[PDB]
């Protein structure tokens, strides 16, 4: 039967799912690791023991334990990102969408969800891989990984809570795909990993980590890069936060053994309730438990690895959205509200700047303020609001990604860069937020092709174009159709640094994406902070 | 006789001079101090002893000893600024242009020439006061003062070479005008002092110095302010330079007495030949002997005086030219030439930046470079050239003046600000230099009214308009004609910060002159240099 597949770990039975007046096969909730529960909490993952009989892969699995956003109860704009299945530490499963009839050896794409390393689910409606798998005829896989303390609590030196286990969860899933996707009709030698935000940073981390490089062919990074300021911490800071978490739960702190034992006896929600109390600074776009530069998963500092070319050399396709920072300002900066235009006063602008660059001294804060202030009209509420939006997006997403693309392109085999700037016609978030962090995902997954979702005809066309770019890149290492008559997405080169916009208007090629601001964030500010 | 005037110092006989098909009286070369020669070199000036008989004031006096520019021999653009009379240490004289018939008690304007405190003459063709005196019916006076080491060598603590004597020369001339102008038909209670560059800085210094305030009514500052970075030095730096001058002339340096005695035995040209060897840094727009913050002429630091309102409160009219920095880049920055378009390479841009801000550390240099570089087109020769031009003009003239105007306006009785941006149709300097430092002077003195000079009809109109603004301001404290139908020059206020452009086009009012760059130069950079 087309729904029965025998893998190296055992047999699995999928389910036939409808999609755009047709059907395809789906294998949901396939286990790739042993449940990281009890004594296994915080530990590196262990491969799933093979099973006898048939694994029922007809329904989505549980989501990993995580902080749940209740800032806007009932609001679809925020709830669409929350777990839609019951949460459990028993959450290491993957999902596969297979074209029908089953292919023999076709292109494989593996999705890695984002969520700042503190949240995320492979089961969100927005991550339904049936549209992409059906439309582009690729085998689509979505994996899962532990987030928050469960996946990133780090007490370097200890083997019980070494840190980065969430990244190892991802690697184990990639290993499973490498070893078994052939039975689902996928080509293990043509696997593209792609992800957004923390998922994009994760993709870059697998490009960097020697232990992950051999498991995939190409990569796509959406609004995220491994060198982002929020994406990793030092071993010392990771330890400090782990200890502070224990301090928040009245744990014995005399030794790592004592601390970990205490943390392992706590219910999942107990850790989550105090998770945010361990941050250094009053800040936005900063998360408690993230990857740690350990000298193992990451041999040396990310910068030294990027500079020496110590990473997988292949083709990459990546990009950012126009207003990456709006989400974070709305949730934590004074003056911003969901139901108002959020015009910002000069004073709230100052407060926002300090929250946005928590590690900077006063001189550093002055430099940022000067760089983003129009002194001919400094009390303009719209300008201050948009200025802060740019500060957050440039510092946390765009400039780190531009630093990554330029360093990578020197050693890589082909780079394609995009700037997504289309605001969906059916967005429920206010207009001031613009082209929001994460809202290009629905286009990548083809939701606009579903009539009931209320997208325009132009948006369906944009989605089809984007899905074809992504899948063609996954298949050939080039988003462009060999010998087509459509406008070509030029290769990003060290010299020309070209990129294209992604919207419903005719393709336009540009150069040096936000170069002025990124020279500030990537070269000047770091120098200022290190000298003063 | 109309040409004979009896002053408190003795009788003087002037000469009738033709002017625009008419005539007026001129009294040239009137002594206001005893020749500062021999034992008097470097000493404060002494009032001229009254004389018997009639002083022959029919010809221009000698010019003070100074460095003479020979960079472009025979070239009118540069030679028009050089001394046009024989040089001598016996140079403290003033010139007066009086309307005919002699007025009874009319508005008086006293011109103070510029020249970076190292040069200047009251006798330049461009400073001929007959046009202004005749056209606006004012008594026009031009004074002189010692420049270079002769007027500013400073060995604080010593009464033989205390420093600032050139400024005291200016004060003595103002005192003479206060005491005697009434005999020439001028009103000593309605005297306006005006000057350009070092002369403008000098005007601001008299506004600040308690000992000079009572000698004039209003002031006009053209392309210069007392707080300019090149306009003064500390007592320590002044001493260091005085000692280095002695070291350059093989002087005994065991004591001030030894040093001064040695310097007094040297011929004037001997001092001038080594004058430029005492600067701290490799730099442009920096001069060796300038005013010193002594605690006498200047009670405290200029900044503390400006902040506390420790200065004469009256009305002021001031402004700058569009391209103040071009002259200095042409003479000392690599890549600039008089006969080429001077497109600057990225490398020469860097060299230029270091020469322009000699006191800045590397981080400071990086900040300037970032602020003036278009990173989307960094190798554009025109942009690099114009960027450097702006750096020099903003740092040395515009921003210091804007800091002055804003601090002054808080306590003053009326401020009028202008931005001169008309390039003369008959300029002999290359086009890349734009609206050059000092080229608004010919309009203020009415040269465009002289047909033989080859100016256009529009330029004659601009000159007449400017002369009337200046003279009306001198007479009433307001450049505008009471109840006229012409466009009004608005008052510059702390809140609106309005100013007008001065060109042949219809008047346009603007606000916050180069505010973006001046926040950088006046607030950010100083903070960066002091913290790092
Ligand atoms: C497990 O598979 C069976 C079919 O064998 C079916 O009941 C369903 O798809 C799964 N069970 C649940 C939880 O509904
Ligand atoms: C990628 O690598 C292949 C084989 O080494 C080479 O022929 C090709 O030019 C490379 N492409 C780029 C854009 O570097
Ligand atoms: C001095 O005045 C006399 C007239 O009394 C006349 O010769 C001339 O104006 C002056 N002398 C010189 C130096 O020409
Ligand atoms: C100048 O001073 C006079 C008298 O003190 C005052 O009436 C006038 O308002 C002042 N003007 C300005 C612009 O400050």
């Amino acid at each position: 039967s087309e729904l029965l597949v025998n893998t190296k770990s055992g047999k699995v039975m999928g389910t036939r799912v409808p999609v755009l007046s047709s059907h395809i096969s789906a294998f949901l909730g396939i286990p790739f690791a042993e449940p990281p529960v009890g004594n296994m909490r915080f530990r590196r993952p262990e491969p799933k023991k093979p099973w006898s009989g048939v694994w029922n892969a007809s329904t989505y699995p549980n989501n990993c334990q995580q902080y749940v956003d209740e800032q806007f109860p009932g609001f679809s704009g925020s709830e669409m990102w929350n777990p839609n299945r019951e949460m459990s530490e028993d959450c290491l499963y993957l999902n596969i969408w297979v074209p029908s009839p089953r292919p023999k050896s076709t292109t494989v794409m593996v999705w890695i969800y984002g969520g700042g390393f503190y949240s995320g689910s492979s089961t969100l409606d927005v991550y339904n891989g049936k549209y992409l798998a059906y439309t582009e005829e690729v085998v689509l896989v979505s994996l899962s990984y532990r987030v928050g303390a469960f996946g990133f609590l780090a007490l370097h030196g200890s083997q019980e809570a070494p840190g980065n286990v969430g990244l190892l969860d991802q690697r184990m899933a990639l290993q499973w795909v490498h070893d078994n996707i052939q039975f689902f009709g996928g080509d293990p030698k043509t696997v593209t990993i792609f992800g957004e935000s923390a998922g994009g940073a994760s993709v870059g981390m697998h490009i960097l980590s020697p232990g992950s490089r051999d498991l995939f062919r190409r990569a796509i990074l959406q609004s995220g890069s491994p060198n982002c300021p929020w994406a990793s911490v030092s071993v010392a800071e990771g330890r400090r936060r782990a200890v502070e978490l224990g301090r928040n739960l009245n744990c014995n702190l005399n030794s790592d053994e004592e601390l970990i034992h205490c943390l392992r006896e706590k219910k999942p929600q107990e850790l989550i309730d105090v998770e945010w109390n361990v941050l250094p600074f009053d800040s936005i776009f900063r998360f408690s438990f993230v990857p740690v530069i350990d000298g193992e998963f990451f041999p040396t500092s990310l910068e030294s690895m990027l500079n020496s070319g110590n990473f997988k050399k292949t083709q990459i396709l990546l990009g950012v959205n126009k207003d990456e920072g709006s989400f974070f300002l709305l949730y934590g900066a004074p003056g911003f509200s969901k139901d108002s235009e959020s015009k910002i006063s000069r004073e709230d602008f100052m407060s926002g700047v300090k929250l946005s660059v928590p590690h900077a001294n006063d001189l550093g804060l002055d430099a940022v303020t000067l760089q983003y202030t129009d002194w001919m009209d400094d009390n303009n509420g719209i300008k201050n609001r948009d200025g802060l939006d740019d500060i957050v997006g440039d510092h946390n997403v765009i400039c780190p990604l531009m630093h990554f693309v330029n360093k990578y392109t020197k050693f890589g085999n082909g780079t394609y860069l995009y700037f997504f700037n289309h605001r969906a016609s059916n967005l429920v978030w206010p207009e001031w937020m613009g082209v929001i962090h994460g809202y290009e995902i629905e286009f990548v997954f083809g939701l606009p092709l579903v009539k009931e979702l209320n997208y325009t005809a132009e948006e369906e066309a944009l989605s089809r174009r984007i899905m074809h770019y992504w899948a063609t890149f996954a298949k050939t290492g080039n988003p462009n159709e060999p010998h087509s008559q459509e406008s070509k997405w030029p290769l990003f080169t060290t010299k020309e640094q070209k990129f294209i916009d992604l919207n419903t208007e005719p393709m336009k090629v540009h150069q040096r994406l936000r170069v002025q601001m990124c020279v500030f964030w990537n070269q000047f500010l770091p120098k200022l902070l290190n000298a003063t």
